[PDB]
């Protein structure tokens, strides 16, 4: 019910719930709240090359690496597909702090994964939102920073 089944991440149902608690959190905390919406650059051709499976072991890769790198009380999330979800919870310059786990992400999921005697090409695309500015509420922040994911594609 709250874990996506194939990863182990959240699902969207409690990336919601998760996310929408971590408003009220940061509201009077004064913490502040990125969301970060990824995708991988070469899902498809991995499956239309390889198989479903190979899709899949993307998938599972990319997962195992958002668990190593997204503590409490921040978390991840796959929605579907290949789109995955990191929201952070953190200090300081709010700007820079989203930026700097946003250039780890990407770095992390640059490197290849290994499938079936093969190597499977990674490599991934990120959006970020910040509360409040791109939303202020779970599903603003969510839609905004779909929206940046689509326009860092866009632009690189």
């Amino acid at each position: 019910a709250e874990h996506d089944g194939l990863t182990g991440l959240l699902n969207r149902n409690s990336l919601q719930m998760r996310l929408a608690a971590a408003i009220d959190r940061v509201e009077a905390s004064g913490e502040s709240l990125a969301v970060i919406c990824i995708d991988l650059d070469h899902f498809k051709e991995a499956n239309d090359q390889h198989g479903h499976l190979a899709g899949d072991a993307l998938l599972v890769e990319t997962a195992r690496r958002l668990q190593s790198a997204v503590q409490a009380p921040s978390f991840a999330a796959r929605l579907g597909g290949d789109e995955f979800i990191v929201v952070q919870i953190a200090g300081g310059d709010q700007p820079a702090v989203a930026a700097e786990l946003a250039g780890r992400l990407i770095e992390m999921l640059a490197a290849p994964v290994p499938f079936d005697g093969q190597e499977l090409a990674m490599g991934s695309s990120l959006g970020v939102s910040l509360y409040p500015d791109d939303g202020r509420t779970a599903e603003a922040l969510m839609a905004n920073a779909d929206m940046a994911l689509y326009r860092a594609k866009e632009s690189g």
